[PDB]
């Protein structure tokens, strides 16, 4: 059986990641493909809501534990992921590994090293689209929530740092205009994407950071 | 103020641990120190049921969530052991990291390295007691119990493992013939301890495998 394509859509706050993920699982679907959507966090399970608590400051969890629990949350979808994926479903999932690193990786004293380590061994992605908009046009987008990591200083330093893992070529890296129209947009995901799909039938699933 | 000491217990499943533990806190405090004890997992927070349901054979959990919630469930405990130590009182700890690598580390294709990660930067032992005494020896006391793990295939992984570990001089690991009596046993622990204690109040916490 030829094997869906694992896409990941990642970018700052307000970048268009869910509406493009869902737009793009629509698309696919209405081509022939079998498509579905995940997320990170994935707030459904007692780990997810954990990890929802923490983001609407309901609850304080220690920082490195925060960090473990957002990897863990990936791990406990992996054997879904993997079956789905060998079954030919292509996956689009809003938000990944790379979120992981880039926001605990913008707090002090957190290595970027130290915050791959738990993602080490997860399925690697066939394409990374990274949504890129200035971080002042993103904010013209209505106001930030009012959930944690949702202010200015943070979100700089986690572009920071998604800026340090783009240096790593081992991924299919695919930098996103993402300060035009949502359509415009979504074309140009779809393109990438349908490619994408295309050549992951040929190559095994491999493993992140490793 | 003069440091508390951080006195962590490992070894296999009946070792004495739990009852060397308990014994070895009463000491200290009738010896007039300040002492305490904790465990991992510690299992009356959030993440702490998580693992023991898991434990208990009341949930499944996929196997690298649960060596990271296992490790979360450390860093939960971090600020207040940092806390303790600098107030002067000395935490006596049945299981720590040691555990959480040798324990997963039992399980085919989870190498020694990737189990580390998670809980590199921990506050280091000054003192690690490994209860050493033949598994044919500890299955003499009485009966395996119903928990994952308390068998004797998985029991034997994890002593190779804990083997492992102790190649690495960086820390202050002390073995303990485990086969004596309850008494002789703590006496032995006690005078390691003892030493121990003195010797801490001279250099600064540091932090585990790095
Ligand atoms: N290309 C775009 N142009 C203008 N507004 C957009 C665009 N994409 C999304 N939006 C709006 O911006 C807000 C954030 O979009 P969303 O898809 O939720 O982003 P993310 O998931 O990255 O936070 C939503 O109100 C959405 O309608
Ligand atoms: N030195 C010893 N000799 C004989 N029995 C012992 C000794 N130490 C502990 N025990 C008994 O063995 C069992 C396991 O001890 P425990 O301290 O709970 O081990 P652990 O916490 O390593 O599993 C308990 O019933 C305990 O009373
Ligand atoms: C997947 C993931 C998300 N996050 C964050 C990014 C988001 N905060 N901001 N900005 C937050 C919520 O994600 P959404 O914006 O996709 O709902 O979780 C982590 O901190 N670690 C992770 O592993
Ligand atoms: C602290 C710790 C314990 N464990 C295990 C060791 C034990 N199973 N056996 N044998 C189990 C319960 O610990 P106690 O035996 O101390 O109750 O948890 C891990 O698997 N990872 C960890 O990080
Ligand atoms: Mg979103
Ligand atoms: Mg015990
Ligand atoms: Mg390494």
């Amino acid at each position: 059986a030829r094997r869906g394509a694992l896409i990941v859509l990642e970018g700052v706050d307000r970048a268009g990641k869910s509406t493009q993920s869902r737009k793009l699982v629509e698309a696919l679907c209405a081509a022939g493909h079998r498509a579905e959507l995940l997320r990170f966090p994935e707030r459904s399970t007692e780990i997810g809501k954990l990890l929802s608590s923490y983001l609407q400051k309901k609850s304080d969890v220690e920082d490195h534990s925060v960090h473990l629990l957002f990897s863990a949350n990936r791990w406990e979808q992996v054997p879904l992921i993997k079956e789905k994926l060998s079954q030919g479903v292509t996956l689009v999932v809003d938000r990944y590994a790379f979120s992981g690193v880039a926001y605990t990786g913008a707090k002090e004293n957190f290595s970027l090293d130290w915050c791959k380590q738990p993602d080490v061994g997860l399925p690697k992605p066939d394409l990374v689209l990274f949504l890129q908009l200035q971080l002042a046009d993103a904010a013209k987008r209505g106001a930030f929530g009012h959930e944690r990591y949702e202010n200015g200083a943070f979100q700089e330093r986690a572009l920071r740092c998604f800026h340090q893992l783009m240096k790593d070529t081992t991924l299919n890296w695919k930098m996103v205009d993402a300060s035009k129209s949502i359509e415009a947009v979504h074309e140009d995901i779809r393109v990438l994407s349908e490619d994408a799909i295309a050549t992951a039938t040929e190559k095994p699933l491999k493993e992140l950071w490793k």
